[PDB]
């Protein structure tokens, strides 16, 4: 027995094995951007992944991760509302068993196909389990994915998919260049929030792109044969794997945008 998305040990039940479930800064939230302070101090985001080094690609049970070395300042994340370097360490996806369904956060209360999240820590942490601990040690680039055209850089992700269908499942993955995941503006919504996944430590730095990105019917369905389950165990498609929106407390969300 563990934390999931089934309907016995799905997101309403994680406050039994996590209380900070119910805490001050969670997330996903619904960015509501008539609500949204645009603020003019923030500078533009800037995005260093020319060097960025892919390694592996795994099904860890609740989604797969594109893993990538992190041992030097490779592929970092600047600017924006940070402050210091930040590293790529990998990325991972959420989204549904409908196209109507399946990102985190919400726009006005709108769904997304699903979203992207780029995860990133703080180096003046040493390592990654250090960063989590700290209110400033993680930032997380969420990206929308809706249904429409192909994106030509995501299928080199999805062609490998069938090699990692269930839990434990692990690939070698390298020479994967994630520029070609951006959308082509870089404006933003940023918040103060937490991983949305247990642990769900209030460690992250939330920058959320406005422009989504279009992935075809066909690139989306091959994340739905996806397994939640172990080889060998009765077979559950990993799909929903998504947090409903919390609530917003005492937190302004700010757009680079007006
Ligand atoms: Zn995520």
């Amino acid at each position: 027995h563990h934390w999931g998305y089934g309907k016995h040990n799905g997101p309403e039940h994680w406050h039994k094995d996590f209380p900070i479930a119910k805490g001050e800064r969670q997330s996903p939230v619904d960015i509501d951007t008539h609500t949204a302070k645009y603020d003019p101090s923030l500078k533009p985001l800037s995005v260093s992944y020319d060097q960025a080094t892919s390694l592996r690609i795994l099904n860890n049970g609740h989604a797969f991760n594109v893993e990538f070395d992190d041992s030097q300042d490779k592929a970092v994340l600047k600017g924006g509302p940070l402050d210091g370097t930040y590293r790529l360490i990998q990325f991972h996806f959420h989204w549904g068993s409908l196209d109507g369904q399946g990102s985190e956060h919400t726009v006005d209360k709108k769904k997304y196909a699903a979203e992207l999240h780029l995860v990133h820590w703080n180096t003046k942490y040493g390592d990654f389990g250090k960063a989590v601990q700290q209110p400033d040690g993680l930032a997380v680039l969420g990206i929308f994915l809706k249904v429409g055209s192909a994106k030509p850089g995501l299928q080199k992700v999805v062609d490998v998919l069938d090699s990692i269908k269930t839990k434990g499942k692990s690939a070698d993955f390298t020479n994967f260049d994630p520029r070609g995941l951006l959308p082509e503006s870089l404006d933003y919504w940023t918040y103060p929030g937490s991983l949305t996944t247990p642990p769900l430590l209030e460690c992250v730095t939330w920058i959320v792109l406005k422009e989504p990105i279009s992935v075809s019917s066909e690139q989306v369905l091959k994340f739905r044969k996806l397994n939640f389950n172990g080889e060998g165990e009765p077979e559950e498609l990993m799909v929903d794997n998504w947090r409903p929106a919390q609530p917003l407390k005492n937190r302004q969300i700010k757009a680079s945008f007006k």
